[PDB]
């Protein structure tokens, strides 16, 4: 229950090239990943991200000024991604997104 | 890697109820989830093996005084624990089984 | 990030003036926090903030029936020994109160 | 005698009309950064005042090389006028930092 945000995004398979959706919840530690948004039956996080250990690279650029929906999360150190890796996110529009990655850049600075 | 919002952390022993021994870890509360790590390295070591979300736990029992460093987390859900089994913790004395206990009782009463 | 277990308006009774004045509470792990309106954004300075480890909850109203007690154990806000009447508003707006206060405060 | 506190201890405020330095106890929570006239956590416990974290964020801060102040920053009328800042001094660069770090991971938002 206490959190900077929470929301549903798509992360992408580098090697699949696919995306896969999940349950995310932002806190001051960690990124949470759940299968579902039911926070009293589904407890168990399927990863946690450590915060300290990621860095918030890029992200699109609004269209006007999924497509501009993403961004992009490095990993510093070894741990649920390996160190110099990075993951990508989709959110469901540029705006929501903006609101992933400006929490992720204060967070992670 | 360097902040993080823990309202506690050290190690404790957990019983295991098949193993027939205490496995030790290093927990850290915050204000969702009892968190196990391996190690105490908070820079480095960062997956946790297990996060309790403390919205379906309570703490029940504890030791009397006069080992008496012992309190029991009750799940009311099925989680890591299933609905209504118990976890027995063990602290290195009384007193730091009192502050884990008082901290998580605090975190766990709705 | 707001960690609260509770919020809702109380009224809490005078013992001097007989009456009732309402505002609207928070209870988190730490305080019972009086604020003047329920708007978090903007109201952002509690009138007073209670150390729910000074307190105890010592009796209620059986229901029919909204009332609950305070207890100070210490000087704080409330006199040492004294006591604060609170009114939710019914019993079982009350008994949550009340249930949460019980367990944040025990022995 | 339990409290969810995040991070505590001695911190020097700078007060833009009395030009001095006024020490107090610290104790942030996942809520407030709230400030005690003592560190007595068993009996001093009426905040001399207490900021939403809700609606403040950190700023600057010193560089290594005092060095262990930083600003808080008011984004609404509060404890402090909207946009108005509050200058901290902590004992050391370090000390600074980790109240610098713990706050800016809880006031993301603000
Ligand atoms: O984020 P993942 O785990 O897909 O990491 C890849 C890096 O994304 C690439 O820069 C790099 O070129 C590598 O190919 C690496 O697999
Ligand atoms: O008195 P000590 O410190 O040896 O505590 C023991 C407990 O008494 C046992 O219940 C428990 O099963 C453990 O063996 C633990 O060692
Ligand atoms: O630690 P030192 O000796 O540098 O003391 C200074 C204070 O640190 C300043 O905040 C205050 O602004 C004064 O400039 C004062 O010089």
């Amino acid at each position: 229950f206490t959190e900077i945000k929470s929301g549903f995004l798509e992360r992408r398979s580098k090697f699949l090239k696919s995306y896969s959706k999940g349950y995310y919840v932002l806190t001051p530690n960690f990124l949470h990943e759940f299968k579902t948004a039911d926070r009293k039956k589904d407890l168990v996080p399927v990863m946690s991200l450590a915060l300290s250990e990621c860095t918030v690279t890029e992200h699109s650029r609004k269209n006007s000024t999924g497509s501009d929906a993403k961004f992009v999360l490095h990993a510093k150190q070894n741990g649920i991604i390996r160190r110099g890796h990075n993951w990508v996110f989709k959110a469901d529009s540029y705006e929501s997104m903006m609101s992933w990655f400006d929490n992720l850049k204060i967070l992670t600075s």
